[PDB]
């Protein structure tokens, strides 16, 4: 659920607050229109398209799916035990935590101007 | 709920990207003050006051609920298996991918200047 | 929940939109970065800590959580058939209802730019 993705990202990117990602970009929070602006915003992009296929899972809805998992000192694993839609939901969060983790973060593209800069 | 939402307006309007619809106007998305820009924005803001009319049904929240419907190429449909709340919900969404369909989509008016353009 | 965090700000702020306090300052709505630009912006500010705190709590979601309180008449009353989750979360909602009551809202802290005036 969208708070346990909130806490990879803690995992991850401990230096970093969650609302840093929530409004970067073209894809980061909102999003689903325009070019990523970045390495990051592709991040985001990924995800998003991650998220589609997730929900291509019937019951399964995103942002709502407790799954289990456990982040161990930088360390993401989702575990065995969790149905279809848990399992998805939490590899596309683990694999958005880890690419947060390896891209740079431009403060100009935070809050941007949608229109302006997004297809 | 909030996905079964999304996936309405995608029956009635493929074309588009959810996030098109959410943060248009002074109601579509944020919005519950101004005065309807344009035809969409008017769609929006008849949804949410039948959101509100929703909610007084005891223990109801738009958002979380799940209803049952189904989208037939372009058609869309809530069905007798639902309670009051996901009942009165599953209307109030369905009513709005409808109105979408039929209001132009103007972008100037996406992610406008709030304070600027609503009272 | 949201919509019972939601339903008291109407309780005791019965003249605002609980959309006013959606996207104003740099804590409202989004935030958790800048410094408070005024009173009501603290008041945010406060409500988001109080929110980290509750998470805590093995299984505790604050925007999920279900919990039983009462609304008389401008007064808020969270009660004792709440579990630690709830307990904690109700608290949390009720305090920020009774500090949005006291705090002045400046107009033109509403839907800033967020990068020019949040560090």
């Amino acid at each position: 659920n969208l708070y346990q993705f909130k806490n990879m990202i803690k995992c991850t990117v401990p230096s970093r607050s969650w609302w840093d990602f929530a409004d970067y970009g073209c894809y980061c929070g909102r999003g689903g229109s325009g070019t990523p602006v970045d390495d990051l915003d592709r991040c985001c992009q990924v995800h998003d398209n991650c998220y589609n296929e997730a929900e291509k899972i019937s019951g399964c809805w995103p942002y709502f799916k407790t799954y289990s998992y456990e982040c161990s000192q930088g360390t993401l694993t989702c575990k065995g035990d969790n149905n279809a839609c848990a399992a998805s939901v939490c590899d596309c969060d683990r694999l958005a935590a880890i690419c947060f983790a390896g891209a740079p973060y431009n403060d100009n593209n935070y809050n941007i101007d949608l229109k302006a800069r997004c297809q």
